[PDB]
């Protein structure tokens, strides 16, 4: 029925993002991805604390799939016979069955094909919600990540103007749930279904034990930084399928930031800290001006030290003296 | 001394809401409304779970209240004497005595009769707050509804264009602390002041219990599911007059969406999830595209699977494939 | 080097603001300011409960700095010998070096001197920020302030008209863990290094015990409420460096509100409750249009009530009975 040229995509890992255009003079196309869910333990933090992880395509959070306003998504998930349980997606940029998740309940060892219209603009959570108490349970074990649909024209400043990036980078925001035993340490747990129990009273409470960007404490450092030249503008796309986040760039700004995350909107211009609600994407540029060690933070400052919540990007080039200067280093005072 | 015609509205339990004009030929009104204040035990969820609930007219939330820019709301508030304590009522869109409170503070056997100017567009929370510590206390307890004031020529998308609604519905969420004994059940109480101080205890740990729209669990459900048919637009007045939520349209979208929810400001434009601040209403509509069941939940799932926070809308009309479409069902993997 | 004007300030303790200009016919300069870090023990509510708090000059929240679009602010900050640990300053309006924290480390008995240009309008947070888990632990014993970043041209409304504040005050919110004894009392250490294990381990929890305006429960009350007279127009700072807050004038409105805080978005009209961001500062003005006591509050109203977020403002002037009045005051029910 719908003949339109395909395109398949290679979807990447996080917090990178599988190449694309900003604007564009293709028109609509069907895009190809494929997701594929894997249950496994994973260790979240330095210590040496596991997990009983839920993913799509095997990282927290899900891989970004990016594609322009009209185009059709079609997705082919796969749950393999290795997983124990069900799992299905739904699409927050998508509109009908829930979002999808109606429409691709697959057990293990089944796939499922489902193809929606890009009719809204911006970034959006995706996640799995197969029903009931799963629903949270699912998505709080990894179960999320995000599409990003763009316009045509490529991005806008509301004031007719065109803002392009340089470079994006997807940060998943997760909250999870890791139970304690009575001496006060962290729980394991042979299976998923062996750590449901425990989890769903921990969650019923509200409070997570780590909250962690990229899947792990410390992900996005190191070795793994986030990279940046003075002069480059990054956008950060930002999500939290089910709790709010306060992202700050320490040491910048959000130039343009749409914190709700829709592009028919304009952006707001110079924020210190925007807020991620829980359930959706945002996205924010920023034009680096420094070198430096800059850290990205949520800005609940126990989250982003004490459980996991912060990244850094390394940034290359001169320092501007001009907006910022050390007049007089440590001394003794007179 | 105030010489314009008086009209009376007949109040209607939520979710509806009292029938009124959007776009009006009408000039300034006195619009008169009547509250009767109710203290009575309710159950909450479908385990059977007792509270000591404290309502406007009987129902969590009070009925919302319409008027329009420049009306003035006259408001007999009832304490009968089959109640127990002092109450009072307090108006968001009011202005002086904070919010009326000053000049409402009645006596079981008491009413009082205020009246204020509605110079302030948007939805708003009402609630009781008799002074101190029983001002949480009597909001979480149920004493909270809204009011809706319109601009005279109905509502605007901010870029000169009409925003006509079909129908409206008013969700307003609960946030409910109801304390544990030693085994771990949830406690009865015989009274509203028996409950006091356990309840309390619990408040200023901040974590309820349940987290509920329209006063229970399952509310808005089954027989009681909001309805639409496809091609209706829909507005959602959401309320919360103690704790912040993150509505969501689960298959759907906020195509416009007031979140702070004053007519003043544009509305945002095709919102995934949008954000309730403790204390305020906001309003979004949609327009229905598929049919189906949708849910409306706030998008802390663990708060909407888990807690209570789940409404559903069942829509009818006919299927779009071409906005989404099950290319291949469930099959076994190649 | 950078041969400006040099103009000196001398702060004033919150909630009042040093004087300044709105509109200005000055050009560049470089603002000269000094912060002084103090460790000490307080009184922070009216049970006689202590704190180990750090603070800048003294005071919960630091003082407001206010500066011009452009101007260069040079800030000497001192840590005398008479304290326990190192400290620095981040400011979120400044850019690069961590916002000044990776240049302005110093130990007890040492003092530095950082320059940053102000190149972007709003209020924005500044704190403490020594490193790891110093960083919240600093910031939620007090040592956050705020700075205002002004247009030459003062404040608009977004639609080229002046908003001119006839007063300015800043609120800076704290939340606060003290942790309890077996008994379930408050505890109380003999040094910030001695409450630090179990203030550590309360934090991670994520619920305050206290969540105080200008430093203590009632701090902003009787004697030192905040002031005005019908038809002045008064500017709200609000800060938060840590967890969101939701603030709300009880009676009153925000007649233009910039929750996210910053100077190049138009503001919001008519709020009810605005928003303030974990890490942030915003601000809102409101014309006072009736007399009386005013409350203002975070409108998660447990915290307002219960655990001490509820400032007072006592307004002067003539009731204005169209905007309000009480048509029937209490009296038995017929
Ligand atoms: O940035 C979106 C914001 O900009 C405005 C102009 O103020 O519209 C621009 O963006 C639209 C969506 O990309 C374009 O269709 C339009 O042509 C362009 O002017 C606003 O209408 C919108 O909210
Ligand atoms: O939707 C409100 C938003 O729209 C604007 C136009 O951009 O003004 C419209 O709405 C006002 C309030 O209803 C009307 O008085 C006005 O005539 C109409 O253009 C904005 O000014 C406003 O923020
Ligand atoms: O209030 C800021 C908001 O107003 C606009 C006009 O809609 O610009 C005004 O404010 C700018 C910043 O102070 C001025 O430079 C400009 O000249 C003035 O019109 C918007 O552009 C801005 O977002
Ligand atoms: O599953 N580990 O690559
Ligand atoms: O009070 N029950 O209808
Ligand atoms: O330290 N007291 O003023
Ligand atoms: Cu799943
Ligand atoms: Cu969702
Ligand atoms: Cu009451
Ligand atoms: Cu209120
Ligand atoms: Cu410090
Ligand atoms: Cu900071």
């Amino acid at each position: 029925d719908l003949k339109l040229p395909r395109q398949k995509v290679e979807l990447v890992a996080p917090p990178f993002v599988h190449a694309h255009e900003q604007a564009t003079k293709q028109g609509p196309k069907i895009v190809e991805f494929k997701l594929t869910i894997e249950e496994k333990k994973v260790v979240i933090d330095e210590k040496g604390t596991t997990f009983q992880a839920m993913t799509f395509n095997g990282s927290m959070p899900g891989p970004l799939m990016v594609v322009h306003e009209g185009d059709y998504v079609e997705t082919t998930l796969v749950n393999p016979a290795t997983n124990t349980m069900p799992h299905n997606i739904d699409f927050h940029s998508a509109t009908g069955a829930l979002g999808g998740g109606a429409l691709t309940l697959i057990n293990p060892g089944e796939q499922v094909v489902l193809r929606w219209k890009a009719t809204k603009t911006g970034v959006f959570v995706y996640h799995c919600a197969p029903g009931g108490p799963m629903i949270p349970w699912h998505v709080v074990s990894g179960m999320n990540g995000a599409v990003m649909v763009l316009p045509r024209d490529g991005l806008n400043d509301g004031k007719g103007h065109a803002l392009k990036y340089d470079k994006v980078y997807y940060v998943g925001e997760q909250d999870m749930y890791v139970p304690r035993d009575e001496k006060g340490n962290f729980k394991s747990y042979d299976s998923p279904g062996e750590a449901f129990t425990d989890t769903e009273e921990m969650m019923k409470k509200l409070i997570p034990s780590h909250v962690v960007f990229n899947g792990k404490v410390g992900a996005l450092t190191g070795k793994n930084a986030l990279t940046a030249n003075v002069g480059e503008n990054v956008l950060i796309v930002h999500s939290q399928a089910n709790r709010d986040s306060r992202p700050h760039l320490i040491g910048g700004h959000g130039d343009y930031v749409w914190e709700t995350g829709k592009f028919g909107n304009a952006p707001e211009v110079g924020l210190e800290t925007w807020f991620i609600r829980g359930g959706s994407a945002g996205a924010a540029m920023y034009k680096f001006m420094q070198p430096g060690i800059y850290a990205y933070v949520t800005h609940n400052l126990i989250e982003a030290a004490d459980l996991g919540a912060t990244a850094h990007f390394k940034v290359e080039g001169k320092w501007n003296d001009d907006l910022m200067t050390q007049v007089k280093a440590p001394a003794e005072i007179p």
